[PDB]
């Protein structure tokens, strides 16, 4: 597979001589969370991080993990990273996305009449091209198909987190286990304690930001705004003198203001 | 016989059209062991070692010895070099094992009832070849027959060593005959004390290597590993410096660290 | 995929250079069978035979059907074409093939205890070839993939043999469905009885040749005989006379008498 998104085969279904996938440059390495950084984003708003563990010979042992792009000032709905099978059409908004990723979203929550409605009426649309939904399905589907079941991950100190994440679907399980780094890791025979609070929380819900951590990330897709028209607002403000702001700090290195999504713990051995 | 090794004749019992023996290219030589060092290392974990007895007018009476490969680290049934009769099926995977190679071990260890068991349950494979089991039977009971009775060897200080070496079957008491060279030799009429403490054991179990030596040899069969997938282990490390570790001395003659077997004492008198 | 055997990845897991796979011709074609012709015979007794639908206009629906090599004098567990979960090990001689072949066939009938079992005793083999046990599970796996779920198919007049053939691993019941035809097709708004009585049964052994039909068919495959030993037996045997015997009738178009596998009724409506 030269593209692992699962939201890559999504095109227009409709007679289009030419599409180019909105997937980023990323999306050709598989990471296993088969999700571009541009889908996560804009969907489970997380960005990509990488998270090197040193031996002690040299070698490093890279594991993905997902980096929050919720701010601090969003609340309720806004703060759920990763919606569980409950609520997942109105966090993501289904109704208002297009056929394609609404198909695309019920395959990957196992919905399995919703994909058979939503197939039974895209059949139509086979009239202008006859992969319209067919390629798009066996796509999706042999994408799906890698997700499926050492490494001990446990997402929380209560039954409460486990039976939450027990219940959701393959795909994202496998997401939240990829995008969600251990609070302290178990490897070989040493503990190693990344971090030492939670930051991600696992509930029926989904996955959410529960921690109101302040987020100091500029997103690399989600910066677009409404430049024409006029907006309101009450921002804080700072002189902008440089011995006031004590810029001549800058200089030093900066302690990014990131959230990465750490939670539970993890054992690997073998 | 162009081949000597007792598993050569061991070939695929399907149809197939073409195939090529594992056997190592010291497998033409009539050394005694009537294995390859390939199969002695895989089954019996075994390579093969010459030893040259000087008379003193330049004649060297060379003589084969087994090279122990069992590491220090390994405990009970991985220090087993040659199971004997009693527990050959545990130590050597037979259940496992191919229909070819677990009935030349039956025939080896010389269980009637198993072999003709084994043969009556591959009577169906002759429709797809003719000598799936006749040829193959044949050449491995005329090897064996080559293993059936001036040298007089002891193989320990105690009659219990002595009586587990003879109920041993004749093709293992032949292969360790060869295989294990003696403590002190007893060539014309001086002694020849080749090691003063004895290396492998001969018990019920069969010959294993009883002493915990450290093992530095590098098998040229046995090496490969799965480097795909990852592993954990607590190594010891050094520094890599030429003077903290003396990377001068390597330009000296290197004293191989081995573990060749030797137990008991030979006479050699004619 | 080049290559649709299902059994195509078996190779001997020991150090061989070269390996030639015994699939026939005919294992490269999507047929569903997943199966070549020539491990469908050894394994389950059959062989592949197309079967030609008219609609009466000059294209024809190929539909594919196994012919049961199954002869009137066999009895008992002789008969079994496709052996069910229940008794696969016992038909199909597990224990004496050898551990490729046996994990495959694991894989096949789901059985997850037995699958890990065998991996977990074939690990050492990773030694010889890093691939003797990833790469084979890796192919089984996804061409069993392929087999998971406006046809509608019965394979029987009582419910007991849609039972016995539900509760049938996905791979068997792909299998059963590609290769028993339907007694009376029922195609767009017209029924078209293709043989007026059964061939095959479905119960809880699995798919057997109930009927005692007289097979005059030659394998291509299952023909190899001991040629090299003597057998006796009374044959029924005939003058040899033209006059006699009617050869001139043998000018004429030949009846062939074969076994096709008749079970059930098909729908195809769309």
């Amino acid at each position: 597979l030269r593209n692992f998104c699962v939201f890559s085969s999504v095109k227009p279904l409709d007679f289009c001589d030419q599409y180019s996938s909105p997937c980023s440059s990323d999306a050709t390495v598989d990471d296993g969370w088969f999700v571009c950084e541009y889908h996560a984003s804009r969907f489970f708003k997380m960005e990509k991080l990488a998270l090197a563990i040193p031996d002690g010979t040299g070698n490093n042992y890279y594991r993905t993990v997902g980096k929050s792009l919720v701010d601090d000032k969003a609340e309720g709905i806004e703060r759920i990273l990763i919606p569980s099978q409950n609520n997942y059409e109105t966090v993501l908004n289904l109704s208002l996305l297009g056929p394609a990723e609404r198909l695309v979203f019920y395959m990957i929550y196992d919905n399995k009449e919703k994909q058979n409605e939503i197939c039974q009426q895209l059949r139509m649309y086979e009239r202008f091209r006859p992969e319209v939904v067919e390629e798009l399905y066996n796509s999706t589907l042999r994408v799906l198909a890698l997700t499926n079941p050492n490494e001990s991950r446990s997402f929380g100190l209560s039954v409460e987190d486990d039976l939450a994440f027990n219940v959701l679907p393959t795909f994202i399980q496998n997401l939240i286990r990829k995008c969600v780094a251990p609070e302290s890791l178990t490897i070989g025979t040493e503990d190693l304690q990344l971090r030492n609070a939670n930051t991600c929380r696992i509930t029926s819900e989904g996955l959410l930001a529960s921690v109101r951590l302040y987020n100091s990330v500029q997103p690399k897709y989600l910066y677009g705004v409404n430049e024409n028209r006029l907006q309101i607002r009450n921002v804080l403000q700072f002189q902008g003198n440089a011995n006031a702001l004590q810029q001549k700090l800058s200089r030093y290195e900066l302690y990014q203001i990131n959230i990465p999504l750490f939670l539970g713990k993890q054992i690997i051995s073998t």
